[PDB]
């Protein structure tokens, strides 16, 4: 087991140049000192430590250590304390060098491959034989879904809104996390945060670079003539196209998009998807997926018109078809369901879907330029808004958006692309942007950690589900930031932000598979699960886990820590917990997003 270094430092590394502030554990409130070593032991720095105090979040005695002006290249650098009488006054060995994020960026990517569906998941692109396995939901037993999928039964007692009995092909898409769910809903924002991150590579002029280009991931679509990270974004796009509803389907609600699509009820963990024995089945059809499939095809539609105009046009096409559905049915909620023990897959409930239409017009009007879209994007309540605190369950909780707060998604689209909006508006939108940006910094000076986000103002506060993800959002927002400014203090916040996800956090834990001195090593996955039985493999690197969540919902983080232990450290790396150290698609979208920001402002 791994002791826990008083100086918490971001397990991997630091690029050369920008902000660089360790977090010590030391009740010892008085300036003690530091000394950066290099790996054969000489003092290659020194200097005194910042108390701050207690800090609220950790329940632990912290100082600063800025060594930002340090910026010599090497390996094994860590950090210590002569004076301290600790035995563990030092800090894990780290780096210093250009290629921190260079490999990370391409992991990170590859999650997506990985969680696919209705293919199988073959040598060269699995980068590892332990990873491959048959493809997932193809009509095969026991598998009984994805090629004819019924709607869900009615005399279930969650089985939602009443529904006509027809099937669909719903194969392909990404599985959601460590279940074999396919959300529209979620799968939303992590496909439109691929698609971004792209846009936004082509817009400045590095879409030649990385994973940008034909052949830059080890996908199967390597040289087919297409930008490789749109590859794996029209993966789940064609799937989103399979779950609009048709008029011979149900002429009431066409043109609306089923919400999700999953098993009848749970399955246990160590499982591999073509194992899976539930029947499968149809979710009701919610505003809120016919919007987020409005708005991601909408934003397909303009980034494969260059290379795939038959299918670019379709995506537009099928897009208007939604956004018109839409508003006919603006208002049909997907509702809670229990966790365990009802519907097999995850509820993703929003009562509200002002935001989805904001963001669905966003992305239809810098699509088309019609004037409809541009009427309802400027006479709305979220018009160039972008959030610092959100607000239904994310209601005071910080951070610039969610898989269901979706304004801001939107925003972003506005202050990046061409677009006829009044020049003068585009700029409050880029200058929100930045706003949002310096709350953030804020809370990055007042938390102890210098983390981007302060516990949630809904009373219970803490972190909620996924904190992580939020901080991952955050960074995003920030990265447009320093693209608008310049202001170096946006990019060393992404510094703060990455560093917490690292190793710098009051649990020394790194929350990405496969990076660090303490890794995470057992997220909350059907097959990468090596404590639910030694038969299935450790999983690929470069996945994070949700992290922190104080609200203790899950059995696991239940019984394996106190009823009041601080927010920041209600988290623990095993399988079972999965309110805990789950993975998904929506975090790994934004975490990847970052990594390759990151690599690039190299
Ligand atoms: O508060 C809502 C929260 O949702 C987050 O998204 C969740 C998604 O909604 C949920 O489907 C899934 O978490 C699943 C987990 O994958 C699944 O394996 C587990 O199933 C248990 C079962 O409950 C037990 O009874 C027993 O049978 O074992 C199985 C397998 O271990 O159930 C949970 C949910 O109950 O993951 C998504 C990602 O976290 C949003 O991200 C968050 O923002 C929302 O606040
Ligand atoms: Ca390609
Ligand atoms: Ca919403």
């Amino acid at each position: 087991i791994l002791p826990q270094p008083d100086v918490r430092v971001n397990q991997v590394g630091y690029l050369p140049e920008g902000k660089k502030v360790a977090t010590v554990v030391c009740n010892s409130t008085q300036p003690v000192k530091w000394q950066l070593k290099n790996a054969a032991g000489v003092v290659v720095l020194e200097g005194y430590t910042e108390p701050k105090g207690l800090d609220k979040d950790s329940q632990d005695y912290v100082h600063w250590l800025d060594f930002s002006d340090f910026a010599t290249e090497g390996i094994g650098y860590y950090f210590e304390l002569p004076t301290v009488n600790s035995p563990t006054n030092y800090s894990h060995p780290f780096d210093i060098r250009k290629d921190i994020y260079t490999q990370m960026k391409y992991d990170a990517l590859a999650f997506f491959y990985h969680k696919r569906s209705g293919i199988p998941i073959e040598m060269p692109y699995a980068g590892g034989e332990q990873w491959t396995r048959p493809a997932g939901h193809i009509g095969i037993e026991p598998n009984k879904g994805d090629t004819n999928v019924p709607t869900w039964p009615q005399d279930d007692e969650y089985a939602g809104i009443p529904q006509k009995n027809y099937t669909k092909d719903v194969t392909g898409g990404w599985y959601d996390a460590g279940d074999h769910g396919k959300y529209v809903v979620n799968g939303g924002i992590a496909v439109w945060t691929l698609m971004n991150m792209y846009e936004r590579a082509k817009i400045r002029g590095l879409d030649n670079w990385g994973p940008y280009r034909d052949g830059g991931m080890n996908i199967p679509e390597q040289n087919n003539g297409y930008p490789d990270i749109l590859d794996e974004a029209r993966w789940e796009i064609e799937f989103f196209k399979k779950m609009q509803v048709t008029e011979k389907e149900d002429p009431s609600i066409a043109g609306m998009v089923h919400h999700k699509i999953h098993d009848f009820r749970w399955t246990a963990l160590g499982m591999l998807p073509h194992e899976d024995p539930q029947p499968r089945y149809l979710r009701p059809v919610s505003t809120a997926a016919t919007l987020n499939f409005a708005a991601t095809l909408a934003q397909s539609a303009r980034l494969w018109k260059d290379y795939d105009p038959t299918f670019a046009a379709d995506c537009l096409e099928k897009a208007e078809i939604a956004w018109q559905a839409a508003l006919k049915h603006p208002d049909i909620y997907a509702e809670y369901t229990p966790g365990s023990g009802g519907p097999g897959g995850g509820p993703y409930n929003d009562d509200y879907v002002g935001d989805e239409f904001y963001w669905a017009a966003c992305e239809l009007y810098v699509t088309t330029g019609k004037d409809e879209y541009k009427n309802y994007l400027m006479n709305s309540p979220h018009y160039l808004e972008m959030p610092a605190k959100m607000g239904g369950e994310d209601n005071g909780l910080w951070g610039c958006f969610t898989w269901g707060t979706t304004q801001g998604l939107g925003t972003i689209t506005l202050a990046l692309v061409e677009n006829g909006l009044p020049a003068t508006d585009i700029q409050k939108a880029r200058n929100n942007i930045a706003k949002a940006a310096d709350r953030w910094l804020e809370n990055i000076e007042e938390q102890g950690y210098r983390l981007p986000i302060k516990q949630a103002e809904d009373e219970r506060g803490g972190y909620p589900w996924g904190s992580n993800s939020f901080i991952l959002n955050q960074m995003i927002v920030m990265g447009y930031a320093y693209d608008f400014t310049g202001d170096s203090k946006y990019l060393d916040g992404m510094f703060d932000g990455i560093s917490y996800l690292l190793g710098r956090n009051a649990m020394d834990q790194s929350y990405v598979t496969g990076y660090g001195e303490r890794p995470l090593q057992n997220p909350h996955d059907r097959f990468w699960t090596p404590q639910t039985s030694k038969r299935f493999p450790a999983p690929p690197p470069g996945i994070i886990s949700g992290g922190p969540n104080s609200r203790f919902e899950d059995p696991t983080i239940n019984a394996a820590v106190k009823k009041d232990t601080p927010p920041q450290k209600c988290f623990i790396d095993h399988t079972d917990s999965w309110g805990t150290n789950q993975i998904t698609v929506n975090w790994n979208a934004p975490f990847a997003w970052v990594t390759a920001y990151l690599d690039e402002q190299y």
